[PDB]
């Protein structure tokens, strides 16, 4: 019952509380450009009943920032106005619209304009590239980034976002989170910088603060900006945050204060304990901060979703592969019916639109 509760975020009239979290599917124009396909996918989940849709991970500039081939942008006013029919789609279904915006940074697997990585220091991610998107074996250690490139990728972001609005979006995600570039600066291991963009675990903070700063410089003070945030990363599933509990609220509280909207946080399990005792993740941002927190991680089911709801570990839930298995996964829970379970083979070889759309064909599985 909670999950269908109303609720608001800003001056947005949610109709629930659930949410589709940010999905690459690697489905764009290769220059960047959103499209038809696009429009009907992103449609879908509305009319299956989200209160709130949010994007794919998308670039923000014509730089370093694309992180996978036909991965979609909002870099150019072309960009912006190839969304405008997507936003339209999705609201005349009823559903608020996140642009969540972008920056590869040491995890790229493919940019149009460059074959060169930038980070803010150069260290190799572990792990290996994600074959769906495009890409195989070891990420490459990327260029030490400079002060000029983190000016591009700030303005970037505050451009991206300006765009995002400009093409009607209800909001802005900064993505913070997954081991993208946002991250690689929050993160103790990636971020061995000596300057004003490194140094302890509020120091390290310095770069996302700057991107809130200057894309709500770009936005005004109506708008929504969250951030997502992670300990985890693609290149690593393991890492954490350094130290526990406490560090976590002080982070939280910095991004939240500096001007975000919301906070959405996402983990392996949303619902395990943020540093093996205590509290989870989400419970925390949400203990720590006024703004209204949405929670992610394995959340599948109903009931699953009303227990984090109900438990005040999150104010919304975004669920990923459930909202795939049934785009109607709200109005399902609603009536009862059963649910879809995922199945990782309608990514394979790759996690595009079209790949779906075939799978679905074959297995007889509708996604509403
Ligand atoms: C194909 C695909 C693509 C992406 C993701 C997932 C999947 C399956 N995820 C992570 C996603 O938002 C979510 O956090 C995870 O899937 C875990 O939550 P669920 O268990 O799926 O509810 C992700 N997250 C994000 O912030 N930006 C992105 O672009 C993507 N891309
Ligand atoms: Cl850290």
């Amino acid at each position: 019952s909670q999950l269908l509760e109303p609720c608001s975020l800003k001056h947005l009239k949610l109709r629930n509380r659930a949410a589709v979290a940010p999905m690459t599917r690697v489905s764009a124009e290769a220059e960047g450009a959103a499209n038809e396909l696009m429009r009907d996918y992103y449609a879908s989940f509305a009319k299956g009943g989200f209160g709130m849709v949010i994007s794919e991970g998308i670039y923000t500039d014509t730089a370093y920032s694309q992180g996978y081939f036909n991965q979609p942008g909002l870099a150019t006013e072309a960009h912006r106005d190839s969304w405008r029919l997507i936003v339209d789609a999705v609201h005349d279904a009823g559903a608020a619209f996140v642009a969540q915006l972008m920056h590869g940074g040491a995890q790229t697997q493919g940019n149009i304009h460059h074959a060169r990585h930038v980070a803010p220091s150069a260290v190799q991610p572990g792990g290996s590239q994600l074959t769906f998107y495009g890409g195989e074996g070891p990420y490459a250690t990327p260029a030490q980034i400079s002060e000029d490139e983190i000016q591009e990728a700030i303005a970037g972001f505050a451009q991206a976002a300006r765009h995002a609005r400009e093409a009607g979006f209800d909001g802005v995600e900064l993505h913070g989170a997954n081991g993208y570039l946002l991250h690689e600066f929050i993160s103790a291991e990636f971020n061995r910088r000596d300057d004003h963009w490194g140094g302890d675990y509020l120091g390290r903070l310095r770069l996302p603060l700057a991107v809130i700063a200057a894309v709500r410089a770009a936005v005004g003070n109506d708008f929504v900006v969250g951030m997502r945030l992670s300990q985890s990363m693609v290149s690593d599933s393991q890492l954490k945050w350094e130290g526990g509990v406490d560090e976590a609220r002080q982070r939280f509280r910095a991004l939240a204060d500096a001007g975000l909207d919301y906070l959405h946080v996402t983990e392996p399990d949303a619902a395990a304990p943020a540093f093996g005792d205590g509290p989870s993740f989400a419970a925390i941002a949400k203990g720590s901060v006024s703004i209204p927190v949405i929670g992610n991680g394995g959340i599948v089911t109903g009931e699953q979703a009303e227990k984090l709801l109900t438990q005040g570990d999150m104010d919304l839930v975004a669920v990923g592969k459930a909202a795939l298995a049934n785009n109607d996964w709200p109005q399902r829970i609603a009536q009862g019916l059963p649910l879809n379970e995922f199945d990782g083979t309608m990514f394979v070889p790759m996690a595009t639109i079209t790949n779906e759309l075939a799978w679905r064909n074959a297995n007889g599985r509708s996604a509403l």
